[PDB]
């Protein structure tokens, strides 16, 4: 390590601790940056030599983590705790947390070169016959195709080519990050992740909110599931029996919002989605990031800097080159650059994911000045909801209206149920998968999902929360998990789940702040400076104080709440539940074991 | 209740809470006598007025454990903690746990009404192509049936007769329960169940055990599956995937000696089943309980009293009267009546049976002078330990030619890997489903398992321990665990995986004490007065004492372990790898979800 960037001498007490936090933030925002510079440089051009680059970029952080990490120890162990200032405890707790430094060298330099080949057999993978990657191509056909065979065939490739070579990596991964963490004090990694959020009672905070939203997705998956009789038959649907998991719009089932053409209760109402109005515009990826920026600069939040237009990627590139597609948010923590990789495609769940994305960006612009280790939301959740909550407002018929996507406007019962069944696609269909990721990940590190039930257990999780099934046998050489980004980037999920109940309190909590006396779901904050600033306070306290009390000051609360969302769906929560009684609908799907047969001349 | 019954006054000390002790167990007794009483009544005879009676009794309990709890908490519930005297703080702490008593008086009515049609549902059903009971019938047929078509028959009917029309009932008794023990300050019935093991580590101690014990079960597993495949082929069989679960002697596929002929290691020596040779000499159930007596007695534990031979029911009934056949041992509380419900078949696997169940009588002869709320074993396990560490006596090659049942057999390796591989058939395969019932009957009681997900869960317990699959395809409709009798009749499980453990942990105790040296599998602790000493120590201590202390002073350690059973079974652990290499043998069941088809006419 850098002589400038190795730590000198401090007292042993909490003067020394406040010198030893200004002389870490120094030398720590030359070594994150020489990180994610690395990091970026791989991901937006995936090749071997960016590989070797990212590996030794991530070596020398752990240096660093490891020199500042053993010496706030040494001199700090036993008295950080007792610490006056709240921001130097929680600095100071941050850089005495070794992580992946723990290992040794050998170690570190094995678990560096898992991650990397991880995330490039995830991001590299195609399905042939000429071959089709994930995004676009296989997005487009889980989105768009309505063919029992092909969506099969996109959903089995894609999972096939994904998992299977991820497994022994996998494996090997979960070892040696238990191996790191435990070295921190942590029974298992997953227990680490956990520490974030700062309760006693996490596990069963959770389980208590999934208990007042599983109806909601019961109805909602019973409407959908007859709804998909109608068009796929008895032989493929079972009205009884989960849903066979390609049939839902989305290669993981986690968001159902593109087959709302096939479940649109009221079909001679508006189009609530304009991804038609949108081409038949000329709409590019830069219009809806632009589009974006100027709902953050309407609430007097920040625009996107110059060095975030002149550095980010928006498109998926068209001279060959490889890249990371899955959209991301990267703060390089200089305080200057920010950036989104995104393969934009000209969709309306595109036009979310591109004001989620732009959330992250508004939070690391409004911290910026903060210490490095403050340098995040006052827990994981609440930054993935920022740009959710904005987009909550986007997606209503009213605004809408006024960014020139939705020609008619109607304020009737029909249009209501209408859109809040696209909302409830996009949200209520996602909290089981939101919630049970996890859950796989955290039976994986703890040992009680050995290699020997990687998959087993997932399908279980997957039936048990979704209700879905695979439409093809899998057996324990598949590792479907390892089929989903998340799982091969090590980003960890409950975050999400945490998000779509929190978005919900903010968003009432700003609609509440911005004047807002109608129902909460035609709720539009845009050009409300009032919600501005309190999203503000938000984005400027980083993780500086207790999530509890941000959140308390925000919406007046100091706990994840699920009536908020409750209240937003109720009228399509009571109408699905009159639907599915009067069409005799089981809620669930109590032919557990059942799965769907293999279609006549497949694949052939 | 009756004013003699109901409590005196006592001053709220050590001293007043020694004098309340023993005013509890005078009238204690009295109130379990009759209880015990009724329920033999219905046992042995089902009907309604039985059942109404049975009732009455159970309502009568609750309400003495109402008065009694009531007042010890009203007396002591704050200074019981800190007595000097320890068999008393565990007195008074299971007195003022009222359990179903904390229940209004409606609600107790209906639980104690919900046993009582659970029981009689389990025991009465039947399987119709003329109707086959489950004992003897279906057992029989499990056992020696080696017809796919007729096992999947027997295998289908029973779950489905018994357990369908149990689903409604077990859901309401669920809540019923849970409500009970939320007020003695429970989280679940599950959470009071486990109180028993007295330790705040218990789940994870379960777990690592298994984690020792699993690879000697894939290993099992793998070698009968691969016999298996040899008999029924491809079609039926995935030499890769889970055992179709009627195939393996046993209803609830939990233990397998019954197939043993099936995977005999080396077939050509004698037969080590020894049922044969028992109807060739014409023995009958009295012969089985009289020999298992005597070895009791070859040790000065005690003989079964007259009471025991006058009162005991042990063999089915031929008027035809409706009984529980399930095999059950009795304590009434009297000091005098002891008994055994039987239904009793001349079998080698019978004969454990019979010392199982002598083994629960021994106790209660050892302690019956005990305060009634010593009167258990030092923990559930301890009691459903002690006839199976005769029974491993007795199943030696050796004892079985002592009493006239095998000529000698040659002292070789391949008569070792036989004998071994009989009792991992009983043993080791049993090891799975001891340790899943009670994970999912926690699951159920803690909530984590709906009745929407009774099944679902039930067989993913399966799959993941026993890696066996269902032979026909189940729904929610049906309820696979309620075909379990312990289920119905809401006793506990996990006590017969602690045995199944601590039983090892005794042999090996007992065989060093009658001063054996030979290999642990080969000892016989017959007639052995010091090794008897050692057991009759334990069996008179009841739960007088932390379970811990009674082991640690009996066996050396303060902890259930596994070494003993590793030890026992050290070398057929040792060959099953072996031939499972050279067969290539998966281990485990990757192919986790396949079953297996329909046979081609069926039914
Ligand atoms: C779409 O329509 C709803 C319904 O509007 C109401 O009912 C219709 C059937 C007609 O009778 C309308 O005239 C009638 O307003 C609109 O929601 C309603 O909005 C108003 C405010 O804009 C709400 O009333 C306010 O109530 C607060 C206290 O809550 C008072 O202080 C105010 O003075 C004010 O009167 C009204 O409660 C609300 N109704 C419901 C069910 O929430 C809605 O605004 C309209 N939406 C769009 C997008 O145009
Ligand atoms: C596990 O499955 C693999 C993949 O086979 C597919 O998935 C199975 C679960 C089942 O649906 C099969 O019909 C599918 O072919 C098995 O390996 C393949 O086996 C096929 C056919 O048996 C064979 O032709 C291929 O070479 C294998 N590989 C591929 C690419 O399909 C595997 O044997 C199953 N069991 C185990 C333990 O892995
Ligand atoms: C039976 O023979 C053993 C010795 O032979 C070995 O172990 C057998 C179990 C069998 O598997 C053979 O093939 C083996 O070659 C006797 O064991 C010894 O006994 C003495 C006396 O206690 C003791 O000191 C030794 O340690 C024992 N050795 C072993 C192998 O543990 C055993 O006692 C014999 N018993 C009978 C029934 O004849
Ligand atoms: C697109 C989005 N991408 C993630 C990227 C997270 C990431 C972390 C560390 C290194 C690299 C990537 C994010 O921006 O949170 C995402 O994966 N998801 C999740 C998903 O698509 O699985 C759940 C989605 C809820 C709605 C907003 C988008 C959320
Ligand atoms: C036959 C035996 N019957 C049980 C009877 C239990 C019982 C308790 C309360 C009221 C009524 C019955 C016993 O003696 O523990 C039994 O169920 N099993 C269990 C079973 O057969 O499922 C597990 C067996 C391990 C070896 C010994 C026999 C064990
Ligand atoms: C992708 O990254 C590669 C590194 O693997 C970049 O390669 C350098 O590019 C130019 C010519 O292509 C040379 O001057 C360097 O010496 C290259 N290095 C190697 C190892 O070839 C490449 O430019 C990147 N592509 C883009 C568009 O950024
Ligand atoms: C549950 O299953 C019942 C019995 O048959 C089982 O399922 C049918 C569909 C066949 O596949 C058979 O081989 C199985 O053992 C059905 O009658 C019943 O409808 C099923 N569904 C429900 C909700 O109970
Ligand atoms: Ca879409
Ligand atoms: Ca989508
Ligand atoms: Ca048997
Ligand atoms: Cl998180
Ligand atoms: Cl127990
Ligand atoms: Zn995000
Ligand atoms: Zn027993």
């Amino acid at each position: 390590l850098d002589p400038g960037l190795q730590p000198g001498q401090f007292s042993a007490d909490e003067a020394g601790a406040q010198l030893f936090a200004q002389s870490y933030q120094s030398s720590a925002e030359q070594v994150l940056f020489q990180s994610v510079a690395a990091s970026w440089a791989h991901d937006t051009n995936i090749t071997a030599e960016n590989a070797r680059r990212q590996e030794e970029a991530a070596l020398l952080s752990q240096e660093f983590a490891e020199a500042w990490g053993q010496k706030a120890k040494e001199l700090y162990e036993p008295i950080w705790q007792q610490f006056t200032d709240p921001q130097l405890r929680r600095i100071i707790g941050a850089v005495r947390t070794l992580g992946s430094a723990n290992l040794p060298l050998a170690k570190r330099q094995q678990y560096n070169a898992l991650l990397s080949q991880m995330s490039r057999i995830y991001s590299t993978a195609k399905v042939c016959l000429t071959c089709w990657s994930l995004d676009p191509d296989l997005t487009n056909i889980l989105a768009s195709s309505r063919s029992y065979a092909m969506l099969l065939f996109a959903w089995e490739g894609w999972h096939n080519a994904a998992g299977i070579p991820l497994k022994p990596l996998y494996e090997d991964f979960t070892a040696l990050s238990n191996e790191a963490y435990k070295q921190d004090g942590f029974t298992d990694t997953g227990a680490y992740w956990r520490s974030w959020y700062n309760s006693p009672t996490f596990e069963d905070d959770l389980e208590h909110l999934y208990q007042q939203l599983e109806p909601l997705y019961l109805n909602l998956h019973a409407f959908v599931r007859r709804a998909l009789h109608r068009r796929y038959g008895d032989r493929y649907i079972n009205l009884r029996g989960p849903i066979p998991a390609h049939l839902l719009g989305d290669m993981w089932a986690q968001s159902w919002e593109n087959i709302y053409d096939m479940v649109v209760p009221f079909p001679d109402k508006p189009n609530l989605d304009v991804t038609s109005t949108m081409l038949q515009q000329g709409w590019q990826a830069t219009h809806m990031f632009r589009v974006a920026e100027e709902f953050f600069t309407s609430l007097e939040l920040s625009p996107m800097p110059p060095e975030f237009w002149e550095g980010s990627m928006l498109e998926k590139p068209a001279d060959g080159r490889e890249v990371v597609c899955h959209a991301s948010a990267w703060d390089f923590y200089n305080r200057k650059d920010f950036r989104i990789k995104q393969c934009t495609r000209v969709t309306m769940d595109q036009l979310s994911t591109v004001h989620h994305e732009m959330g992250h960006i508004q939070y690391y612009l409004q911290y910026k000045d903060l210490p490095v280790s403050l340098r995040r939301g006052a827990n994981p959740g609440f930054h993935e909801a920022i740009g959710d909550v904005l987009a909550l407002s986007v997606s209503t018929p009213e605004h809408l209206h006024k960014i020139g996507l939705l020609d008619r406007v109607t304020n009737d019962t029909e249009s209501d149920i209408n859109y809040l069944l696209k909302m409830a696609l996009e949200k209520i269909a996602f909290l089981p998968f939101g919630y049970l990721v996890d859950q796989w990940r955290w039976g994986v590190f703890s040992g009680r999902t050995p290699p020997s039930r990687y998959n087993f257990d997932w399908w279980y999780l997957r039936t048990k929360y979704q209700g879905i099934c695979p439409p093809v046998t899998r057996n324990e050489t598949h590792f479907d998990a390892g089929a989903k980004f998340h799982v091969p980037n090590v980003t960890p999920y409950i975050r999400y789940f945490v998000s779509f109940v929190l978005q919900f309190q903010f968003h009432e909590a700003l609609c509440k702040e911005a004047g807002y006396e109608g129902p909460l779901h035609q709720c539009d904050i845009y050009r409300s400076t009032k919600a501005g600033a309190k999203l503000r306070k938000v984005l400027r306290a980083g993780s500086s104080r207790p999530w509890q009390e941000v959140l308390k000051d925000m919406v007046g609360l100091d706990a994840l709440d699920a009536q908020p969302l409750l209240k937003y769906f109720q009228l399509v929560t009571q109408w699905l539940q009159e639907q599915n009684q009067q069409n005799g609908e089981v809620l669930g799907w109590p032919e557990y074991q059942w799965h769907p047969p293999l279609p006549d001349n497949y694949p052939e």
